[PDB]
């Protein structure tokens, strides 16, 4: 990984030492990016419901993961399942129960810094992973995209700024997540995100996460070409809000 400072460095250290998993996957890769494209065809607002009990931003909730995934199976374009343990309270069991029970696309959200972690997603039943430009070297990014591509997964590559975009495009990314939050500091900038989004080739599938709770915020973002929306906190707190966001 890159040399990092502070909480991010700590989590990348946790992550290098994370025990891998052994399981045979008993389900297909259901492609998150294609389904998002499919919901653009039908003009259905395409929302990735995130399941996370905790965030470094101070969310701290208990709720049943299986009931949540099931409720979201009906309206979500896919699910994002936090598996990082220390800062998000996630776990691989959560992903495994979640993947066993629904048949919409599932993304594994963690801090992937080694191949066995992508192996962990596949064996647990996730259909794709998030990669962070910001914690990987360019050679690690490229080869971890190649490695996820080899289980037939198109990874979601997170960019926070323009230098991230240049590295992402160069390494071949076609599925890009644009974060308003910078993870190393927790600097939130929604104007920086808007600029960044206009620079992305028309040919990449674009996912946006702010801290989205409002329908107008989704609408603005769609106008700029954003294909799908990663929404966590507000749906952790009121799942049924999803209905009003999809309408
Ligand atoms: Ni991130």
């Amino acid at each position: 990984p890159r040399y990092l400072k502070g909480w991010l460095e700590d989590v990348v250290q946790l992550s290098l030492r994370r025990p891998s998993v052994r399981a045979s996957r008993q389900r297909p890769i259901i492609s998150l990016n294609e389904r998002i494209l499919e919901f653009n065809k039908r003009n259905i607002t395409a929302i990735i419901a995130e399941y996370k009990r905790k965030s470094p931003s101070g969310l701290d909730v208990e709720r049943d993961p299986i009931e949540y995934a099931k409720f979201m199976e009906r309206y979500a374009v896919g699910l994002s399942i936090l598996t990082e343990e220390k800062y998000f309270n996630g776990s691989y069991e959560t992903l495994r129960k979640i993947a066993s029970s629904v048949s919409i696309p599932i993304l594994m959200m963690d801090f992937i810094v080694k191949e066995s972690q992508i192996d962990d997603a596949y064996n647990l039943g996730a259909d794709t992973v998030l990669l962070a430009v910001k914690i990987l070297t360019e050679r690690e990014l490229e080869s971890l995209l190649e490695y996820a591509r080899s289980y037939g997964m198109e990874p979601l590559i997170e960019i926070t700024d323009e230098n991230d975009l240049d590295i992402a495009l160069r390494i071949g990314a076609r599925f890009i997540g644009i974060s308003s939050q910078d993870d190393e500091t927790l600097e939130i900038n929604k104007e920086n995100q808007r600029k960044l989004i206009s620079m992305i080739p028309s040919n990449v599938v674009k996912v946006a996460d702010s801290g989205i709770s409002e329908r107008n915020e989704i609408e603005e973002l769609r106008k700029l070409g954003v294909n799908a929306f990663l929404i966590g906190s507000s749906l952790m707190r009121n799942p049924e809000k999803i209905k009003e966001l999809i309408l």
